[PDB]
């Protein structure tokens, strides 16, 4: 599918190394999809250049210039930023339906099934699961939709100071309506979840397709040890990441 | 409606302190529907006597007797003492639906509107959002469902050691199927998530429906001052229910 795509979001090269593992994952399960990834010009050359060979399209978005639709949104609302450069996922209508998945996701499983479901499909949030979790979701490129989203953050920017805030305000029917827009919570495994509520993650933890890595702590914040192929609680996720980036991302880098 | 019922349970005289706030919570929104009580007999007289008084009916169910069905699932499978004892909410046939609710939750508006639901109807759980919370939940008795989910304890026991696991192991469609039976967050608002997950706390809280005292720690647990009308976080939620403990439950232990 060329109109179909997982879309990911980097305004950094830290991110960056979370993006080229998503990508590296996805292609790893052999997605028939494409692979996008909105970057900003922060992104250095290097990361640059592995994220063209690991993307099909590299998308560069500069909120920072006044020729963008959302720098008038950025200058109103700071908190918004890393929001506004994410929701230009939106502006990706080469794209007719799009899987958002967060730079810190980590695919363990084939997901192309995503692709079945419509906008906006999306996992529960854990802490306040009648919001879901803007980390992995199903949506469509549109402008009009863009431009609605972008409407709303300019007027009431979001109740949490991020996407998700946003994301839940502009599409709140979610948590009452259509079940099948609730994507099951392992196609958005939070990491801290696979601890919180542990007899659940020891039931169903199993069936995880995509890891995301919530909280402050990141996987490339970690220190990895190459030869015990082991990070510095349950490191399970980190070292499937680590291996990744380890085996595919770091020589990648290499290759520019 | 008689033959509808919000359905508790205590088995002790701690968590009889949160039935008699709950069931007064009930009475105090105004439920249109009966009230009853699941207990044990290591809940004392004094306890009895207040529960006799707030609830419509009060239940002794005694899994320590070998009378009991349950009391040979106990002696396989201790640590389901609780969740058996809970299981005999079906058992109440005497009403065509109920709402269960844990002993340790608090109801700040009318939530006879559950009624509507069917079986099985509850919120989901934070955490792990693909479980409900068992909280609360609307439920049909049936000795036929009490008779399957007592096999399934005795053969599987629950995931989780309590009867979440085993409840969400027997309504294990809910996660995928229908959206009616996704109660809103806000008819089980989980006391962890009013400082978990904040912003949105902050966004959708005021909506409260119930609180759930989740954890350790239940608001018998703290101390209360009356002069100051406050425990000793966020104690808004802590310090309804001691309020109505204080108003309503402690005079009434007092005429007994
Ligand atoms: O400084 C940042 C912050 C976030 N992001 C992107 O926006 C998403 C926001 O989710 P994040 O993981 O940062 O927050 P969390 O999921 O931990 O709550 C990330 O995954 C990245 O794709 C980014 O590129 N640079
Ligand atoms: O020792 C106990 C433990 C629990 N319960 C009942 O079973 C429910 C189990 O939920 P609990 O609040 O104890 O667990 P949590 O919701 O905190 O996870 C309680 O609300 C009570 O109704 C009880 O009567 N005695
Ligand atoms: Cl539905
Ligand atoms: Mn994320
Ligand atoms: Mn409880």
């Amino acid at each position: 599918m060329t109109d179909q795509a997982f879309v990911t979001l980097t305004t950094n090269d830290a991110y960056a190394k979370g993006a080229l593992v998503l990508g590296s994952s996805l292609k790893q399960h052999r997605t028939s999809r494409r692979l996008a990834v909105l970057t900003t010009p922060q992104v250095s050359d290097t990361m640059r250049k592995a994220l063209e060979i690991v993307f099909d399209e590299v998308i560069t978005v500069d909120i920072l210039d006044s020729g963008d639709s959302a720098h008038l949104t950025l200058m109103k609302r700071p908190e918004l930023g890393v929001t506004l450069t994410k929701l230009h996922c939106w502006s990706l209508t080469q794209y007719s339906k799009c899987v958002f998945m967060d730079a810190d996701t980590l695919v363990l499983a084939n997901i192309d099934d995503l692709f079945e479901r419509e906008e906006l499909s999306a996992a529960p949030d854990p802490g306040w699961p009648d919001c879901f979790n803007s980390g992995v979701f199903v949506y469509q490129p549109s402008v009009e939709t863009y431009n609605q989203l972008l409407h709303v953050a300019s007027e009431q920017g979001s109740f949490d100071g991020g996407d998700q805030g946003l994301l839940n305000t502009f599409f709140n029917s979610w948590a009452t309506t259509d079940i099948r827009k609730h994507l099951p919570f392992i196609y958005n495994l939070s990491s801290i979840s696979i601890y919180s509520y542990l007899p659940a993650f020891k039931a169903f933890g199993a069936n995880a397709k995509v890891v995301h890595f919530l909280g402050q702590t990141k996987p490339w914040n970690y220190t990895y040890d190459t030869k015990t192929k082991s990070v510095r609680t349950h490191p399970q996720f980190l070292n499937v990441w680590w291996d990744i980036f380890t085996t595919s991302v770091v020589p990648l880098l290499q290759q520019f």
